[PDB]
């Protein structure tokens, strides 16, 4: 890795672009005005990017060969990287505050800010923006997630009467749709922070790596199958499959994907007759959890239901809604999405189905597609100090004022009826809102302020 | 990094599943049916994640305890890895047939493929699915890039009578828009592909150190200014910050945003008035690429043209586009994606505007916002060969037709009229077809065949 190498290119030409002798250069993170973000990811970054010796006359010598050939000019200020090098041992002289990681914060409040600690580094609080701003995906993914589990949560509750099993109605299986590895890992882990059912391996070491779980299980799982496990057998024996999976793992749960060929085939017909005997004889706690995975999600798991409400005892919990035998569960692990998701456990309810009878599975939706557009994760200076004098910075955009800046130094809030209050023009200081709630993470290559998963986690509950 | 949790957690439980006596699992990849995409990145993973020894005693123990704690049973095949270890020093007996990276194949092609080479290892072809299939993402963004290239190239023609410059029209900004550092480097260097002008220097390392490039730097970059570096010399000081940077770059060509308050105000008074005389001086090879950011890249960049047509020399070029003077350029930094593009390439063309006056610049849009979905990647099992014989295997969903998978052992084929045809069945052993142009790139954990970037990007050239 490199930092002198993971930014915004032009970002290498910013230095000479401040106003000549700005001793300062103060920036925050917000969720520009999905109300309230969780706040998650910084930690990671911190650690595996920024904190401890960033800085090398190696890295500085290829960026600056890099640089040499990139821009096809030495614009590269290796003078001002070689200051750090030597002055702090390549230990980066900004400070970072910013909430607790888990933190829910409604949109349009300073989550975090970064600034230099030396003069001399003034150029160094933008140059990270970067790579900063790439937390926008931890805390969406750990945002939309949370969102999920409010929706599952309402309706869990509705149609159960408790929300036993909620942490475990999302699975993660966005291990295959995501854009890299490292996503995977850092996005998985979002999701962790709401939900303990994952695939998505990644993200555990992740946590166990800059956070940490004294928790037992940072994440479970339990055996699957997929298309390759069933259709290799045959067409023809389909069943043969089904059956030798089902007794593969009939001591612990085991999900089954049935839409390899007509879904309400196996399920009917296959799980119905030919192999009745193989679910009516599991334990609750192992019970066979069939799959679908094509088709309207929707549409999908009210027939999938309809067919094994009429092939299993269905008992009617006391909210008045269908439940499947305890042995018998539907994982719906195709097209969810936030708004699906909705879709489904709504159109379960109209349908008197309870959401105690499916799961579900996000992959792409929940890991991939989310961009920092969403909670308008936007990192951007409000302070600056040239020549001793502070000054309130900020941009107002004329064509699109939902755009606007933050202006002055800011802190952050409880206000006296609970909610949050970002203040600007350094006003923090007029002590009338309490303490600042930002807490110094981060500080002169230093790590100052960490959270374990089960920290984040507790402060990412609902209700 | 370790292989032997970098896949879906619940494949770790799919050895039991496939049926007893599987000696191998063919595996094939395609974008089922943005007709023709892009095949790039698969080298990349191969090297970075499966070439070599890749398990090891430690890797295995590791796995048996994450799994033991992610399973709370012992489902992980320890004994299966092992013996990888063993007989194959860790490398993966694992071949892969794939289209030469760079080759432009329309939808339904199979581009590459993965099978055990040793009948113990049946279980490790889709074991790796997971890892394999993300290069969906490299793939996807090279092909959306290159569609994107496809549209500038159209008009820029129909308006300037060729295409001098069509490589650095599209830049790419989504390095702080990217859901980490390692995908910014991965699509970063898919945008690289098809156009020259990147931001975001993460693809550069990964091309040099994956691809390798004979040319001085894969992309390129010119310095530019950010909202900071404006917003800093206070709102009425605007004109200084402007004058501070085109001077400072007066030299080489330089990006100034001018919409941090009135876009059109630093057009019309700012640089058509004020700083007129810091622009008509500047060198061709050298102007200010004035850069809104604001709202509607359309509506904008009309009217950025329009003030600024106004202000300057607008010249009518040999198709009748007018054209402004050579030290002054634009571009849209901000609101463009494959759709958007279009909209103002075309507002632009009607309203007899030049593709020469505005290049782009794309983030988010560009590295982040694309999904698997979009082209389809998917990896399914066609052949696998049971107690001595083969089976054509493949998955059918009654409730989606659009999911058939293909089947057999399939081979990549030249049809007699130039394109593609992805045969089935093994029936590209009929020679009928010529030759199979999937490359074996990976056997036995060695990268068997390697493109540099140089042959990507001719392979991937337009037109
Ligand atoms: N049943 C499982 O444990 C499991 C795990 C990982 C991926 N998958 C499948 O992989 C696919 C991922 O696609 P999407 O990312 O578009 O959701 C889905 O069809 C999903 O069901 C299933
Ligand atoms: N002018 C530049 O060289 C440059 C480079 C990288 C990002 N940016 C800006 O950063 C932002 C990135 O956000 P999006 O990826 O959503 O486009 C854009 O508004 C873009 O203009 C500008």
């Amino acid at each position: 890795f490199n930092i002198l190498l993971a930014t915004d290119s032009y970002k290498v030409t910013h230095y000479k672009q401040y106003p000549p002798n700005t001793s300062k250069v103060y920036s925050y993170f917000e969720c520009r005005e999905y109300e309230e973000t969780v706040f998650y990811g910084l930690q990671y970054i911190l650690n595996k990017y920024l904190k401890g010796k960033v800085v090398t006359k190696e890295k500085i010598q290829e960026a600056k060969e890099v640089y040499r050939e990139h821009f096809q000019d030495d614009v590269f200020n290796e003078r001002g990287w070689n200051y750090i090098l030597e002055k702090y041992d390549g230990h980066l002289p900004i400070e970072v505050k910013a909430v607790p990681e888990g933190s829910v914060i409604p949109r349009g409040n300073v989550l975090f800010t970064v600034e230099n600690t030396d003069p001399e580094c003034y150029w160094l609080t933008n140059w990270i923006e970067t790579i900063l701003v790439q937390s926008w995906y931890p805390i969406t993914v750990a945002t939309n997630s949370r969102e999920q589990k409010k929706i599952l949560a309402k309706y869990l509750l509705e149609t159960s009467g408790n929300l036993d099993g909620l942490e475990y109605k999302l699975h993660d299986f966005g291990y295959r749709g995501v854009s890299s590895q490292e996503t995977a890992g850092i996005g998985a882990s979002a999701h962790l922070v709401n939900f303990k059912g994952t695939d998505t391996v990644a993200g555990i070491a992740l946590i166990k790596k800059y956070y940490g779980t004294k928790d037992p299980v940072p994440g479970y799982s339990v055996p699957a199958a997929e298309h390759s496990t069933i259709t290799a057998w045959g067409k023809d024996h389909e069943k043969d499959a089904f059956e030798h999976i089902v007794t593969q793992f009939s001591s612990v749960p085991v999900s089954v994907v049935s839409d390899s060929y007509d879904i309400y085939n196996a399920c009917e017909k296959i799980w119905g007759e030919d192999l009745r005997h193989l679910i009516v004889s599991r334990s609750t706690e192992a019970p066979l959890i069939i799959r679908p995975d094509s088709g309207n999600p929707l549409d999908t798991v009210l027939k999938v239901l309809d067919i094994l409400g009429k092939k299993f005892p269905v008992s009617e919990n006391s909210k008045g809604y269908k439940l499947l035998p305890p042995y018998l569960r539907v994982i719906q692990g195709d097209g969810v999405d936030i708004n699906t998701l909705q879709e489904i456990v709504e159109g379960m309810k109209q349908k008197k189905w309870s959401i105690e009878n499916v799961s579900f599975g996000s992959g792409g939706a929940l890991l991939q597609k989310l961009t920092r557009d969403l909670l308008n994760c936007s990192f951007k200076c409000s302070y600056v100090v040239t020549n001793g004098l502070g000054v309130n910075v900020f941009k107002d955009p004329v064509a699109d004022p939902n755009k606007r800046s933050k202006k002055g130094r800011l802190s952050l809030h409880r206000t006296p009826a609970g909610t949050f209050v970002t203040l600007e023009e350094g006003k923090g200081d007029l002590e009338e809102y309490g303490h600042d709630l930002l807490h110094t993470v981060f500080k002169n290559g230093k790590v100052t302020k960490s959270y374990s998963f089960d920290e984040v986690r507790k402060n990412a509950q609902l209700n």
